[PDB]
């Protein structure tokens, strides 16, 4: 009994108008729980949750040399105004940048960046269409169910790169962190093929165990991305996972 369904969590959706799936997984129970058991086998594009991945690979290939490396803005000015200036690694992944992210997919390149996903047995490991844009309009595909199975390779260093790769994107996926929990995650937002989806995954550090975590839900406008974590949270109170 390893997957187990839980509609009560549907509250939280309608509550908000919304339609979504919540995946969560205990790491020392080894048991896994989620509110739509089909939804979170289905595949949907990863979106800028693929800037995890996609940090990895070019850490590891030495595109990009460690997390204080300085990208510079190339001066076209985009819609998103924090998109306008330079970054680092830690602060392109927080804001999720994506013109610096196409930039490593064009250095590695198809056959290495194939390559990679094979080994990473990420998701359907499919990278029709264009070199620096396929995960958000090209023939990727992954579930929440196989989101949380490449987190828990990333937790234990267990992916097929370098441990200091690994450790260095764990550190650039710090989201929040008190007296009481820790968040590693990161989010997307799919707009070029439908379904609109907003995504949230990664996993809540706790003194003595790991929760594990992924959802997606429909997202017709932007107005609406902060109920990825708000759901979220309200689920991880339901479960007394957060206070
Ligand atoms: O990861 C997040 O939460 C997040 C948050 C956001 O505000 C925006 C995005 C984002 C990422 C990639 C694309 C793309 O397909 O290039 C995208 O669409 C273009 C676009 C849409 C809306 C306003 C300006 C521009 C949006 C992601």
């Amino acid at each position: 009994k390893e997957w187990q369904e839980n509609k009560s969590w549907n509250a939280h959706f309608t509550e908000h108008k919304s339609q979504g799936v919540v995946v969560l997984w205990n790491e020392n129970k080894q048991q896994g729980f989620t509110n739509n058991l089909k939804r979170a086998n289905q595949a949907f594009l990863p979106a800028s949750t693929f800037k995890i991945p996609n940090s990895l690979i070019a850490l590891d290939l030495g595109v990009v040399k460690d997390e204080h490396q300085v990208f510079k803005w190339d001066g076209q000015t985009r819609d998103i105004a924090t998109w306008n200036r330079d970054h680092n690694l830690i602060t392109a992944m927080k804001y999720s940048v994506v013109p610096v992210y196409q930039e490593f997919a064009r250095q590695i390149g198809e056959a290495r960046m194939s390559k990679m996903l094979h080994a990473f047995d990420y998701g359907n490991e499919d990278i029709s269409g264009n070199v620096d844009s396929f995960w958000l309009d090209g023939g990727i595909r992954i579930s929440a169910t196989e989101q949380i199975s490449f987190l828990r390779k990333l937790y234990h260093n267990k992916l097929h790169v370098s441990e200091r790769s690994q450790r260095i994107v764990k550190q650039a996926m710090l989201t929040e962190a008190n007296g009481d929990y820790i968040i590693r995650a990161k989010t997307g937002y799919s707009t070029r093929i439908e379904p609109k989806i907003g995504w949230w995954v990664g996993w809540v550090e706790l003194d003595d165990n790991v929760w594990f975590f992924a959802m997606n839900m429909d997202m017709p406008t932007s107005d609406g991305l902060g109920l990825r974590q708000a759901i979220t949270k309200e689920v991880l109170k339901q479960e007394k996972i957060i206070p």
